[PDB]
């Protein structure tokens, strides 16, 4: 899937990856979109993480510091046992605001392949919010509300496709995206590195929570 474009307010029940061809061709040509998807109950894992700063500049937010949260992001994934056994690659991509605002800034953790319920997900946002490391992370970040920015809304507020707004937003600029290959043959093993060429792919195709026709993101369904 469900679209909703907020600047005309019709929704569309879909046609998905050609929908986001266009939107993708409409991205690249820097058109101005409101689109969002509704996450429903089963789909792609969004954590809309909405920070209160220190300072009135954008937190670093460094690859290594990424891939740190990518990491703690996924235990409290795979501690909420629902991911498939075996080998399988699960993506995270980090949707930035440009600039802080007024202290606010703001950076979503799009996790679309990895299909779930939404109390699946609402559990996992719980469980995060006792990661203290996490919380260590962002407070050295520059964050002032480290304990309460991950949005408990994340499970339910329909997502901005990717080059997407709000009203009188900017749309929020993917930094980085990490392959996270988790082996039940290994559980311990957690690669995390950036996904290489991740501009050859349909950004808006491969964010959306929603999608299973993505190419570099491919779904893994959880139980
Ligand atoms: N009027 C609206 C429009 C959209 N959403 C959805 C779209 C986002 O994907 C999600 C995240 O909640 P935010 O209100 O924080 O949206 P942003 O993260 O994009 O804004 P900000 O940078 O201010 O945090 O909520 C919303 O809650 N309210
Ligand atoms: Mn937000
Ligand atoms: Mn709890
Ligand atoms: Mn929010």
């Amino acid at each position: 899937t469900n679209i909703i474009n907020r600047i005309t307010g019709k929704t569309y029940a879909l046609e998905l990856l050609r929908f986001y061809e266009h939107l993708e061709q409409c991205r690249k040509q820097g058109a101005l979109m409101y689109f969002l998807e509704r996450q429903g109950t089963y789909s792609g894992l969004m954590l809309d993480y909405d920070l209160k700063l220190n300072t009135n500049a954008a937190p670093s937010l460094e690859s290594s510091v990424l891939s740190r949260l990518c990491h703690r992001i996924f235990v409290h994934i795979k501690n909420s046992s629902v991911l498939p056994e075996g080998s399988h690659k699960i993506h995270f991509f980090f949707t930035l605001k440009p600039e802080a605002v007024q202290g606010k800034y703001g950076f979503h953790v799009l996790i679309p392949g990895l299909k779930m319920a939404a109390s699946t997900k609402k559990s996992i946002i719980a469980s995060l919010q006792h990661d203290a490391t996490v919380q260590k992370i962002l407070h050295e970040q520059g964050v002032a509300n480290p304990e309460s920015c991950l949005d408990p809304h994340s499970a339910s507020v329909p997502s901005l496709l990717y080059g997407s707004s709000k009203l009188n937003h900017r749309p929020y600029q993917l930094k980085t995206g990490f392959e996270l290959v988790f082996d039940s043959s290994d559980p311990d093993y957690i690669p995390i590195h950036q996904i290489k060429n991740i501009e050859s792919y349909n950004l808006v195709s491969e964010l959306s929570l929603t999608n299973e026709q993505g190419s570099l993101v491919r779904p893994v369904y959880c139980a």
